């Protein structure tokens, strides 16, 4: 074979591009796709398209244009432009409104500049944005706005926009506010800081600022005081015939007030009803109130009969958090994925008024989401097929026959697709599937009414034929047997991998609480160059405390993070070695934050089997961690609740063991997550044994040193570091 | 050779310890000296001594004393405890007072804790302290204090004590109070740093503490708002319990007042007259007032026919300031070292009465400093002896016959001491000379009449003999030509060196201005290991810019930092290079803080003459450093003055070039001097060009890098840094 193989250059510059098929669904008829920079619209039954709006209409703009969104009506278009990444989610920018009608900008009463949010209503063309922590709505696009709360203000209320913490551990947004179905009622969360701790960095910025500013973020670590929230509904409706329209407060259940508790999910189940779920800061204690408008106080009530209780002996709740109802049309039942007797996540159905469930689905695999509800049926995902807790497919089952489940996507290309995701129409009259795995993405609209397959979207049929001259890399994807339990892998393997011959190995790990590093899915990454080019193996495992296979998994590591996933990750390494194609004195591990903390806590653990590691910003200790998060799984700090544990699993403790390994510490000065304190500490513990390991700062990268430069940066030096630790002498 | 060579391990762990004699001279006869942790008298005359304290006297006091001052009067001792390190030169303590006549602790009246600076009167057992930026007075050790100053407010006023860069930059000290001869007048200065800036920087602390603190310091950065002064004087004979203290205060003379200015120098001529020295923020103005007490008027009074003004025509005034007058015994009259008209640092003789002074020394030399004063007598340091400027030797100069010049210290043992400095005692009856190389350091005893070598105080008898053991390293001293002038480098030379093999080479840079590299000073450091071991020769080179040559050399740099010393460093390697026993594939450059900005101003340069380099808490952009340092040399950031210079003078701007070379950047977090901000654009701008490099950061060290445990981890960091650099394929 005299095929180039997939280099890192390759890799840094993206040179082989995976093709996409992003599609945004207007109505139950059709969707909007780019083609060159221009916006046309599909119709999904007959694949014909027209022009909506053609690519040189905002030539004479006068700034880059970041993304738009049209108002549910079609009436108007929403354009974005000077976008300001802040965290995972937020960002801040400008916003005109453009009149589709008119074919003209709107140049009255213009959404301020430093917009921190803004959603159109789901009906219609209302707007509600939020700006200097307040909240605003537009009636119309022209006019002015009427001003939803005064209590706004810098770090400390924060009205329809998440925290640091919601934003990152909560919601998975930024935005808290929610229109109600057809957009009369407008309602938000309030979260308020003012005891929350800050936490404090530099930022150096451009060359030319002489002094640094210090950077200062309301951030509750573990066991510190977390901010409170409040829950309000407004009358939009109201608005233009009030002075100062009023948001109804609905208060916390009894059981949540008596302690520390978060707002986990809102959710609107029809016109004038609204649930809501909140979680105790201790994790395992959910409740749900669904609350009905009573139209004659103007007030919301939330009967004790339609309360639900979600709790867990073994563990916390949800994956992550409590999941989202699917409430029925009628409002008066829903459908939620809850953890069932055996520790397995299936859907559960409930009459708002009755406590016990009927669990719809079973078995000993694990429903992923659902994905759409209509009268007759209900669409999800689930690892079901061919008991892969690492595959993903489409299924509909009946809601007026439960044993009747067809699998949409399974069988339509087996030995290419065995990961979809979906995206239904307005009313799920269509379906875009998309496969991602484990051969090249694959993209297919479909039909509802008949399941029949309409087109190919994007087959990726360009990328196939250059990859077809690359020395590309497999995949292989197993299982092995610990106590009596099937623990999945996955391994990138060499070109012309020969099982006679010893390869150096690279343990790449995350392996954090519900993780799942072992799947399907056709990756394009760092591992695709070291194996191609470098000729080594890159292996991953999932063990106890993984996700998406029950919960005796997912919970043993609860209350005991940096155990067993550890322990797990120094086992599947011997196992690797067992195999007899590793070459043992060539083992290495790296992972990103979790990944690091996991890395580390292996690399200190004094086990021998690792020659060398990477991990790139590391959790170093618990304590130094957001408490949404760490308290999940760990509980408090205190010494009535974890405290020893906090204390026990720490990097820091494990430095003299650093003596047997090479080590590489990376870690962004501006990373808002994990903060740079945590490696911080972990070279000062280093440097106080005198331990030798290498060390990386990137200047004013935050967590995902994501920036074009630094990005190419980090892996050049790792690549490095790697190629050291494992060329012969 | 058998014998052990000097390790890495010897130079971290002190195994070969230089041997002192640090005395201190409490009369003209007499000197202390701390014996076994006993304090021992010693008559100068006749070498005979008596105990002053056992070392057991303080064994129940319940704390480790750091350090201890007996008043003048030896009735005395102030005991040191409590000690935590500020700045260079600041600290706080605890302090107690042990009567030693009544042989007990005075227990009312004690100091207070967190005491900024505390220091007898001249004479006598009178006390001056800071404490919370305000200055108290005490009559006697066990009486109440009175309270001098009122407006001490925390990073804004300070009384009696330096803000930042008056410490760093001005007086090298944190006290800012000078009592006169006998103890009547207490002056001091006060410091407004209402509206400096502040640095702001991160501090991790110990482990446990869960929120990284923000230090925040009042330090202005090239061209920013500086702190403005005053200067008092109080009579310490007056005061009273009823009333407030009265302090008079000597204002700047007109021509330092019409701008930004700094007050230099204080010293007291006698017991009723003061000189101050103020210099221009453009620091090529200085002026001497000199200012008599009015005893009808209770005023101070500065005679305009006694100013004394100094200026500079091709730089700045002084080496790092204006030196300091040595008064005659009446004040009528002083000596002073100033740049004479050749350019050449020189003793001038001024009466206080008259604008023209006389020189008193003359040649291609310079006086070092002035360092007793007799009616009969100057004696002063100088780099006269065989017209080598990197050796110091004592010469007395006749005062009625200038033509009499006699070397004190020359021909005493021309091949081992070619350098030294000297502690007279009260009335330079007395002279101890320190002999410190190029042989092993030497302290003797001197008497003034007949300058008899009473006796060998400390000749370092037992280290010569260990290290006659020791395959030592040797040094070169010598000089190359360029443009006709003589430039000295200096070579530390692997034992058994030899002329016909090719050893690789390391520069040690400094460079900063007034700075010398090459002297014939005996060290025991991280080169001599490099040489001894690893058989690397360790060369440093004083060109343009470099101290003690005269103005025309020192000068060169004015107004471009980073340019003529940049290039002579670059030019001495070339030259090393194609001498024959130097290896031109292996040419490393390093240096710490101005030496860190060389190397990598160097590494930088596009030369191809250097393989690799180490900066250490270097400079990056002179706008990032201090207003006192870098003005000094480099005037104002601004467009009319020198601000194009200010930006073709950052190594950010040369990121590119360091394609070609192997760089490892080091800087400790808390770094206060050179801020860590420094290292942040240096590695941002390496990333940004693309270019892979080495770093290391320490957490919570600050300049010095000095924690017993991470000044170990740098120098091994370093070590395997250089050896790999000159490992040959
Ligand atoms: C709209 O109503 C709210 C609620 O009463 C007003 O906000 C209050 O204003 C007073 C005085 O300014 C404060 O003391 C209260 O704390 C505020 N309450 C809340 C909940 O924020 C608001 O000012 C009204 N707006 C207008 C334009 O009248
Ligand atoms: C959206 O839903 C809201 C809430 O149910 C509707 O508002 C109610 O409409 C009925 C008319 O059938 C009135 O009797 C009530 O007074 C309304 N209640 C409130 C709180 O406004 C609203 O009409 C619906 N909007 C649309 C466009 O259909
Ligand atoms: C939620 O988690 C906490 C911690 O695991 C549980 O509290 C413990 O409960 C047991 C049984 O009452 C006690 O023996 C422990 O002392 C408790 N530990 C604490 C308070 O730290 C709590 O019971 C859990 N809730 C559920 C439903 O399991
Ligand atoms: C220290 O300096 C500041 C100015 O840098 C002085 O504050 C000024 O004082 C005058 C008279 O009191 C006011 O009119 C100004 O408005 C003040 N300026 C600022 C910026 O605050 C302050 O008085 C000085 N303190 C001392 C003790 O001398
Ligand atoms: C220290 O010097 C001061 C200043 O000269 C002496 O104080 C003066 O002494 C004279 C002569 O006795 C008095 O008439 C003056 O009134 C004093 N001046 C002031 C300003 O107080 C003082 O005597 C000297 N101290 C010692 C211990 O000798
Ligand atoms: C102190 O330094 C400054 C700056 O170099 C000198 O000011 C310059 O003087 C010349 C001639 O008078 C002017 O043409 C320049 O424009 C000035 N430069 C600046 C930046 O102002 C000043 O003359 C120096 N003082 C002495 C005594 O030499
Ligand atoms: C797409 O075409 C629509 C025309 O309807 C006919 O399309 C023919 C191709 C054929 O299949 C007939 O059966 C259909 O009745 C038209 O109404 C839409 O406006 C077009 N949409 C877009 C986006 O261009
Ligand atoms: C130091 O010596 C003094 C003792 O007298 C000396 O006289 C010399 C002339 C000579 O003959 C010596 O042998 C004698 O010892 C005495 O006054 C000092 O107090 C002594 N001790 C000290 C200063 O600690
Ligand atoms: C690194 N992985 C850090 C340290 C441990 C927790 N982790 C987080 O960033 C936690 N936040 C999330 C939780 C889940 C999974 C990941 C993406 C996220 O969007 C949802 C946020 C990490
Ligand atoms: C490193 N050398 C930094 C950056 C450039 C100047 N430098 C300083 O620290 C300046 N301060 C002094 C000035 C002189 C020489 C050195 C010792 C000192 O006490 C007197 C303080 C550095
Ligand atoms: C605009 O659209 C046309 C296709 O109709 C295309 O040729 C052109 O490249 C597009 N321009 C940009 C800037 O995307
Ligand atoms: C936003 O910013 C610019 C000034 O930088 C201004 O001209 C523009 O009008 C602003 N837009 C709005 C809606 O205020
Ligand atoms: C936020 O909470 C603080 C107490 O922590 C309180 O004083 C303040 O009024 C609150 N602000 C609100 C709810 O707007
Ligand atoms: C210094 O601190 C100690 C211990 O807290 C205290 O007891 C003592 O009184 C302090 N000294 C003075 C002079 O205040
Ligand atoms: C001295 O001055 C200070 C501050 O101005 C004042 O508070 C104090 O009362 C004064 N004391 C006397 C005795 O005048």
């Amino acid at each position: 074979d005299s095929r180039k193989t997939y280099t890192l250059t390759d890799y840094l510059k993206n040179t082989y591009r995976l093709k996409l098929y992003s599609l945004r669904w207007i109505s139950d008829h059709e969707y909007l796709y780019k083609q060159e920079n221009n916006i046309l619209v599909f119709n999904a039954e007959y694949g014909n398209s027209s022009v909506f709006l053609e690519n040189s209409t905002f030539d004479e703009f006068g700034h880059s244009i970041n993304d738009y969104s049209i108002s549910p009506d079609g009436q108007f278009i929403l354009l974005e432009y000077n976008y300001v990444k802040q965290w995972r989610h937020s960002y801040t920018a400008s916003y005109d409104i453009y009149d589709l009608n008119k074919r003209q900008l709107i140049t009255e009463e213009r959404i301020p500049n430093n917009t921190q949010w803004v959603t159109w209503s789901p009906v219609g063309h209302k707007l509600a944005y939020v700006w200097n922590n307040d909240i605003y709505v537009k009636i119309e696009p022209n006019l002015p706005s009427y001003r939803i709360t005064w209590t706004g203000k810098e770090d400390i209320i924060y009205n329809g926009i998440t925290d640091w913490v919601y934003e990152e551990e909560v919601f998975s947004a930024y935005s808290a506010l929610w229109w109600s179905p057809n957009g009369t009622f407008l309602a938000y969360a309030q979260f308020n800081d003012t005891e929350v701790p800050l936490i404090e960095y530099s930022f150096y910025s451009d060359e030319s600022l002489q002094y640094p500013k210090t950077v200062r973020v309301p951030y509750p670590k573990a066991g510190a005081v977390n901010p409170t929230v409040k829950f309000f509904v407004v009358n939009t409706d109201s608005l233009s015939s009030v002075t100062n329209a009023t948001s109804i407060q609905i208060t916390a259940p009894a059981s949540m007030l008596i302690g520390d508790h978060y707002l986990c999910d809102v959710t609107w189940a029809t016109q004038e009803r609204i649930s809501l779920q909140w979680l105790r800061r201790i994790q395992n204690y959910s409740v749900m109130d669904i609350c009905d408008y009573d139209e004659s106080s103007g007030r919301w009530n939330c009967l004790v009969a339609r309360q639900h209780i979600e709790m867990s002996t073994t563990g916390w709740v949800g994956r992550f958090r409590p999941s989202e109802p699917h409430f029925t049309l009628d409002g008066n039942s829903f459908y939620k994925i809850i953890s069932n007797e055996e520790g397995y996540r299936h859907i559960c159905y409930f009459q708002i008024d009755k406590k016990d469930c009927t669990f719809i689905t079973k078995g000993t695999w694990e429903v992923i989401g659902i994905e759409a509800l209509t009268s007759d049926y209900l669409y999800y995902i689930s690892n079901e097929y061919k008991g892969m807790p690492g595959g993903r497919n489409l299924y509909k089952i009946q809601l007026s026959d439960y044993t009747k489940v067809t699998c949409l996507s399974c069988e339509l290309n087996p030995e290419r697709c065995q990961y979809y995701s979906v995206s239904f129409s307005k009313e799920a009259k269509y379906y875009q599937l998309r496969c991602s795995g484990p051969g090249l993405p694959l993209y297919t609209l479909h039909s509802s009414v008949n399941d029949k397959g309409l087109r190919v979207l994007e087959d990726n049929s360009a990328l196939d034929k250059m990859l077809q001259n690359v020395q590309m890399p497999s995949k292989k994807l197993d299982f092995i047997i610990l106590n009596e339990t099937k623990f999945w892998y996955q391994m990138i393997l060499p070109p012309h991998f020969d099982k006679s011959k010893k390869y150096p190995l690279l343990l790449d790990v995350y392996a954090g609480p519900c993780s799942q590093k072992a799947d399907t899915v056709f990756r394009l990454n760092w591992a695709t160059y070291l194996a191609s080019t470098e000729n080594i193996i890159v292996a991953s495992f999932d063990g106890r405390g993984s996700g998406y296979q029950g919960d005796k998994i997912m919970h043993a590591i609860n209350r005991r993070l940096g155990t067993f996933e550890v322990e797990d990750q120094i086992e599947a390494a011997r196992q690797f070695s067992k195999m007899g194609f590793v070459d043992n004195k060539r083992i290495a591990i790296w992972g990103w934050s979790y990944g690091g903390y996991v890395t580390s806590m292996v690399l200190g653990s004094g086990s021998g089997v690792f020659k060398c590691g990477i991990a790139v910003a590391p959790v170093s200790r618990w304590e130094y961690y957001d408490s949404v998060y760490t308290e999940r799984y760990m509980g408090l700090p205190t010494p009535e609740d974890n405290l020893d544990h906090y204390r026990n699993s720490t990097v820091m403790s494990r430095a003299e063991n650093f003596k047997q390994v090479e080590y590489l510490l990376i870690h962004g000065t501006a990373d808002d997550n994990v903060h740079f304190q945590q490696s911080a500490q972990i070279s000062k513990a280093l440097v106080d044994v005198g331990v030798d390991f290498q060390a990386m700062w990137y200047t004013d990268e935050d967590h995902g040193i994501a920036s074009s430069t630094a990005h190419q940066h980090i892996y050049t030096h790792m690549s490095h570091f790697i190629k050291q630790c494992f060329s012969l002498p």
